[PDB]
């Protein structure tokens, strides 16, 4: 979403989000750090290819051709510099000149020392309560973004972790068609299409980086949850990790865990989809969670089996037509969970990543809310670990990731909504250890 210095009347009217870095001659003198060698303001590269006919409302939705409905000028950073104003480094690099390589290791949450488990839980809690130093979130769509008097940008500060929740919400929300009109819901810029794995990869990378700067710990890494154990239970739902079941309410988190104190954002869909507003930073109810608790649906009362992971890593084409939730023999769709681990599509199956979500029977099972439950982080670093092993094994074969006719948001060169600066799926479609400064300490079934 947008840097606070671009969430201004001047910046939105200009269409330029190219903030200063260290201006020593007055405002606008070091845009993108162009005084040093760090970058320059330039025109936005956005995808103009066609999308699937599934979305019929071209011209109605601020997320189309991201980010041109807000800005047509951005920073492009030189070399291994990065960031909204080219003041930081690309993933895997540090130092004033972005020339010292780092490689952080993402580990199984269960393998961490007692002090590392407690350090991770507290870091997450700190992110829930700490204002994001860079990004603010829109509470209204572009037509109303400048406020009633036209001079009051409709943005709020938001914590580090709630920003992580908000961008996921924004990527899946419905297209508002107007008061009286029913919002359009056959659209999802981060699921049910090829961009699912690259989108969620950046999502994790952005939270990880934000927590490193919040902690001043360059090497801090996000753990993962191996949910492919075939278990009846959630083995990370203990009070030293993520929280156990409350004994006073089967659907709440134990009061002995800090997560029972969390209050969710973005749980007012009926307001957003009838008044055309957006999720803001005001929190509401508690996390609801009830592992295996969906008696109405026995298929989602057990977690994937270890053999589900091995099977899906044998699917060698990243994605297949129609590049949607009903694709067959698509690794993307298999690991996402709409096909079975062998690639066979079945409207009645949920497996792997989808199954782990549904197994929570709660806040984590609803796509517009699920990052509110911090299991989401661990569930998706695991999905990313699977994705990374695929990248290794099939040599990052981006060839079946379609350039056009995907569901909207999912063309290969689409800028992943709503990340800032603009970042394509392509930039994420690389093996992490050589290209993104992280790797997984994990071994696969065989
Ligand atoms: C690049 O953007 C400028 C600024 O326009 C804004 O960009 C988007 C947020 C979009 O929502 C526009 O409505 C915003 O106005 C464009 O310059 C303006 O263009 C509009 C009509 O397009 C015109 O009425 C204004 O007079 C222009 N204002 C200024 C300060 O020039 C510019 O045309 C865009 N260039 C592109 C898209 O190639
Ligand atoms: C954002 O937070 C700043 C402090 O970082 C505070 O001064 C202000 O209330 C907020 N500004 C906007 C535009 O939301
Ligand atoms: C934030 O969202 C809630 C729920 O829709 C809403 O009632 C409230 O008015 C919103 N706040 C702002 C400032 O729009
Ligand atoms: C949880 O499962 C029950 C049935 O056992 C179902 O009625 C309810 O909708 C589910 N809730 C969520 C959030 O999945
Ligand atoms: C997948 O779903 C779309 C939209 O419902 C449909 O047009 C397409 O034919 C489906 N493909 C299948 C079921 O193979
Ligand atoms: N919608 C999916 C389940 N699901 C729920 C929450 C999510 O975040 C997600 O990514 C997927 C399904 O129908 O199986
Ligand atoms: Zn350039
Ligand atoms: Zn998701
Ligand atoms: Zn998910």
């Amino acid at each position: 979403q947008f840097p606070r210095q671009c969430a201004t009347v001047e910046a939105l009217r200009s269409g330029m989000c190219c903030p200063d870095l260290s201006p020593v001659s007055g405002p606008g003198t070091d845009r993108c750090g162009s005084s040093s060698g760090r970058g320059r303001c330039e025109a936005v590269t956005a995808d103009s290819r066609p999308h699937s006919p599934q979305y019929p409302h071209d011209g109605r939705d601020d997320r189309e051709v991201w980010p041109l409905r807000f800005f047509n000028r951005t920073c492009h950073c030189n070399g291994n510099f990065s960031g909204h104003n080219c003041g930081t480094c690309r993933p895997g690099w540090r130092g004033a000149a972005c020339d010292q390589r780092v490689l952080i290791v993402r580990r199984n949450l269960l393998d961490l020392s007692k002090e590392e488990k407690n350090h991770f839980v507290r870091a997450l809690d700190m992110a829930k309560r700490t204002t994001h130093p860079l990004f603010v979130i829109a509470t209204r769509r572009s037509e109303e973004i400048l406020g009633p008097d036209g001079n009051t940008p409709q943005f709020e500060n938001i914590s580090i972790y709630n920003y992580f929740v908000w961008t996921h919400y924004y990527s899946v929300k419905k297209t508002f068609l107007g008061v009286g009109q029913e919002s359009f819901g056959e659209v999802d810029f981060s699921h049910e299409g090829p961009a699912f794995l690259t989108w969620h990869r950046y999502h994790l990378l952005r939270l990880e980086k934000d927590m490193q700067e919040m902690l001043q710990e360059p090497s801090f890494s996000l753990p993962y949850w191996n949910f492919a154990t075939g278990k009846n239970v959630c083995d990370i739902c203990t009070d030293d990790l993520m929280g156990s079941r409350s004994n006073f309410d089967s659907t709440l988190i134990s009061p002995n865990s800090v997560f029972s104190q969390w209050r969710v954002v973005c749980d007012s869909l009926e307001d957003y989809d009838t008044l055309g507003t957006l999720c803001n930073s005001t929190e509401d109810g508690p996390i609801r969670r009830n592992p295996a608790g969906n008696v109405a649906r026995p298929m989602v009362q057990r977690l994937p089996e270890p053999q589900d992971v091995a099977q899906c890593l044998e699917v060698g084409l990243f994605d297949t037509p129609p590049f949607y939730s009903n694709s067959t023999n698509s690794f993307r769709n298999t690991v996402e969970g709409f096909s079975d681990p062998t690639g066979k599509y079945d409207p009645a199956v949920s497996s792997l990543h989808n199954l782990a979500h549904l197994f929570l029977n709660g806040t984590g099972g609803q796509v517009h809310l699920s990052p509110n439950d911090p299991i989401f982080v661990l569930l998706h670093t695991f999905t990313d670990a699977v994705f990374d092993e695929w990248l290794r094994r099939y040599n990052a074969d981006i060839s079946t990731f379609p350039l056009e006719n995907a569901p909207i948001g999912h063309n290969r060169q689409y800028n992943m909504v709503p990340f800032w600066p603009p970042v394509t799926n392509t930039e994420m479609f690389v093996t992490a250890p050589d290209n993104l400064g992280y790797t997984y300490e994990i071994q696969w079934p065989s």
